[PDB]
């Protein structure tokens, strides 16, 4: 009850920025997580004997992959910590709660391979989940590791609250789908440019906490760029493998996840950046202004892929 956990000063201050990498030492990743559950949540709001037993089982079910592992689902919950620290009255305390969770439970059993991929290999997953088909299957992993004996963390929640913070988990797990981002995000623009944007309106929320998991999903491209770029070769390593499969079934990869097209990457990067990335973090500055140091590093990461292809590095 009075058991506060402490990190060393250079991680108690770092750890509020947007930009912290929580290191390479795996067995501080737990306590870290905790420290941020206990500073954006309150030390009351879970029981730590069961909040302990849950996090080493959500440990135990991500698998040993080059990205989707344990050290993206504790990266992209502290992002989120991050975001909910910049923006304390906007969030009510479930939110805060379930959000974490959510984050944290993203990826729960990711095998390091695509929706499509699984389709094209015609997977049992694909057949039980037609669309968001790994994003389904997390959420499914997540409420499994919630009903194991010892691991409810909601215990002291009312059937209402419950049904509330499992439906937040749910939505923002199946947002982490990229596929759904695009509409999301355009949905949003518009909502935020012809001022109908209500934060009151739940589909409303709904949104902007999709919009806030794409932006903590994709947060290795708001890191300093040695981060960045060395978390690159992991997701590449991820692509590539897929790649060869793709080519095991007798179909030709995307350009993408081709190992023989390696050189395109730095080209890549940019389409991505364009594409995706810069679009994520405007429309997430412009709905929550104190976010924008996202979108700065976004754009200091862009202009590095710049210089890699000018041959500047
Ligand atoms: C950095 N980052 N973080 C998350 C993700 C991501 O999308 N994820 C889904 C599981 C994580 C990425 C990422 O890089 N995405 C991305 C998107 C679109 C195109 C390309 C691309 N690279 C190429 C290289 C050579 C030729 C053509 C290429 O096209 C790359
Ligand atoms: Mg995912
Ligand atoms: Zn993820």
């Amino acid at each position: 009850g009075l058991m506060q956990f402490t990190l060393p000063v250079r991680l108690c201050k770092e750890i509020e920025l947007f930009h912290f990498d929580i290191g390479p030492f795996e067995n501080m990743w737990p306590g870290i997580f905790v420290y941020m559950v206990h500073r954006s949540c309150g030390t009351s709001c879970f029981e730590l004997e069961k909040l302990c037993r849950f996090i080493m089982s959500v440990k135990k079910n991500y698998r040993r992959v080059p990205y989707h592992n344990w050290k993206h689902a504790v990266t992209v919950a502290h992002c989120m910590y991050a975001i909910l620290q910049n923006n304390h009255t906007l969030f009510t305390d479930l939110e805060r709660k379930g959000l974490l969770i959510a984050c944290l439970c993203h990826d729960l059993d990711h095998r390091g391979f695509s929706n499509s991929y699984l389709q094209k290999f015609d997977h049992p997953l694909a057949a039980l989940y037609s669309t968001s088909t790994m994003e389904q299957h997390h959420f499914s992993q997540t409420v499994s590791i919630l009903q194991l004996e010892g691991h409810n963390i909601f215990s002291t929640l009312s059937s209402s609250e419950y049904e509330q913070v499992l439906e937040i988990i749910r939505k923002a797990i199946i947002a982490t789908d990229l596929a759904l981002y695009f509409g999301n995000r355009k949905q949003l623009e518009e909502m935020y440019q012809t001022g109908s944007l209500n934060l009151n309106n739940q589909s409303h929320r709904d949104r902007v906490i999709g919009l806030m998991m794409t932006a903590c999903d994709l947060c290795s491209v708001t890191k300093l760029w040695p981060v960045t770029k060395l978390t690159a070769n992991d997701i590449y390593a991820e692509f590539w493998a897929e790649g060869d499969e793709m080519k095991k079934l007798g179909i030709q990869p995307i350009p993408m996840m081709d190992r023989d097209k390696k050189d395109e990457v730095p080209q890549g990067q940019l389409g991505f950046y364009n594409a995706v990335a810069i679009p994520c973090y405007t429309t997430l500055t412009q709905i929550l202004p104190p976010t924008e140091p996202l979108l700065k590093a976004c754009r200091d990461n862009l202009s590095q892929w710049e210089k890699v292809i000018r041959g500047e590095e």
